[PDB]
């Protein structure tokens, strides 16, 4: 159809423009890394309103060689993030990350979205290993679990990245119902690839076989369990396009939740907030007000669109209650907003994280440049960098993603 073809043509245009800005911005990062290597860069002391958005420098030239090394590792971190964004902008699929504190109902929500009791769901801490659900066409139609062993690479990210269906040395095969035995084994597995078919449902009601976009769901291990587990959730975030953040109604957004949201918000201006266990709350209106106020503070653009992105969903499994015909307008409304965001609003759902991150990073570089401008060799460098990064930020702000 016309409006579908129009979204595709707009999506391709925006993807071209963002890729171009990513490459230019990486060059500025490379230029800043070389300059700092020969003449360490002055870092100003920032109050809270003027704190940098992406370049996390705990230290300043007034109060803090060791500052130079923190800067270098900051640029490396940003470079890795820009590469991850560039991979995502070029990837046709949409990866959805379902995360939150332990025991908020993450796996129950994934079962809800898949309309079956597939992922282990339990009163006590359960999911210790990233569980990615994909349609089985990627695995030649075969429904099974590929369990990626930690011991195939030095780091979990590297184990994940060397997995190939074509190379059996990178995974163990297991049946779908071995999953309750697999998801606790974070001392053994980096990640579970869970391949399923959904052949009895039409594309209109099938999330994984929707017929226009390849989607995978990643069920996260919980926040606030272990330092290593939290660090892995923090870094998996930048390799995924969309976050669904799951909130326990009794606790609202805890400090561990806010630390994740605040880190993800460097690129994810928009994200879903799904509040579970609201059915248990006695003072429902006071609870709802608390949650909404925290979202306003942590994710103001999500708050403006709260009707599309904030949902209260009590569906859980503790005959299959996830494919039951019983009416559930709360879940139905979440499923509809998710499909609309992912399938129809691709420029926003896929590409807004790239624009948001570039905008904030260019801002930071603009601030550093202004701070480092009147050796005189260094003066000319920061004048060129100021003028170039200013122009690039204006170009990124030109890119209009709200065209669907
Ligand atoms: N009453 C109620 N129980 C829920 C809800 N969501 C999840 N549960 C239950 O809470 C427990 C934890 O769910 P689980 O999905 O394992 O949470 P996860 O650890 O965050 O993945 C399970 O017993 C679920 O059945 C909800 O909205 N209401
Ligand atoms: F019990 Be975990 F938060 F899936
Ligand atoms: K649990
Ligand atoms: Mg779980």
């Amino acid at each position: 159809s016309i409006s579908s073809q129009l979204s595709q043509w707009n999506y391709n245009n925006n993807r071209v423009l963002l890729k171009r800005s990513i490459l230019k911005t990486q060059a500025f990062m490379d230029q800043l890394q070389e300059e700092n290597n020969i003449r360490p860069i002055f870092i100003a002391a920032n109050d809270e309103r003027e704190k940098l958005h992406v370049l996390q420098l705990n230290g300043s030239s007034g109060s803090s060689k060791a500052l130079s090394k923190l800067f270098h590792s900051q640029i490396v971190s940003v470079t890795n993030h820009l590469n991850a964004l560039k991979k995502r902008v070029d990837d046709v699929s949409s990866k959805v990350f379902i995360t939150g504190d332990v025991n908020t109902g993450k796996s129950a929500l994934c079962n809800s979205l898949l309309k079956q009791r597939l992922l282990p769901e339990d009163q006590l801490p359960c999911t210790n290993v990233f569980s990615e659900i994909l349609e089985a066409r990627e695995n030649d139609g075969i429904e099974e679990v590929h369990a990626i062993p930690l011991n195939i690479a030095p780091t979990l990210k590297e184990a994940i990245d060397m997995y190939s269906i074509q190379n059996p040395k990178t995974y163990e095969i297991h049946t779908l119902k071995e999953l309750p035995d697999l998801v606790p084994q974070n001392g053994k597995y980096a990640l579970l690839k869970i391949y399923i078919k959904d052949d009895k449902r039409p594309a209109s009601t099938s999330l994984l076989r929707n017929g226009t976009v390849d989607i995978s769901l990643i069920d996260s291990p919980g926040l606030n369990m272990d330092s290593l587990q939290t660090a892995e959730v923090m870094s998996r975030q930048e390799e995924i396009d969309l976050v669904i953040f799951v909130v326990n109604a009794e606790n609202q957004l805890t400090l561990s939740a806010k630390e994740f949201i605040s880190l993800a918000s460097r690129e994810k201006k928009l994200m879903f907030f799904v509040v579970k266990k609201f059915d248990k709350i006695r003072d429902k209106q006071r609870c709802k007000e608390l949650i909404l106020k925290q979202i306003r503070d942590l994710s103001p653009e999500t708050y403006k669109r709260a009707a599309d992105f904030v949902h209260f969903v009590s569906k859980n499994g503790d005959d299959d209650p996830y494919s039951s015909s019983d009416p559930d307008p709360d879940f139905d409304s979440l499923e509809d907003s998710l499909r609309n965001f992912v399938l129809k609003k691709r420029s926003l759902s896929k590409l807004l994280p790239a624009k948001t991150y570039l905008s904030k990073l260019l801002s930071d570089i603009i601030m550093i440049s202004k701070s480092n401008m009147k050796n005189l060799l260094s003066i000319k460098f920061f004048q060129s960098l100021y003028e170039g990064t200013v122009a690039q930020k204006l170009m990124v702000e030109e890119i209009n993603l709200d065209i669907d």
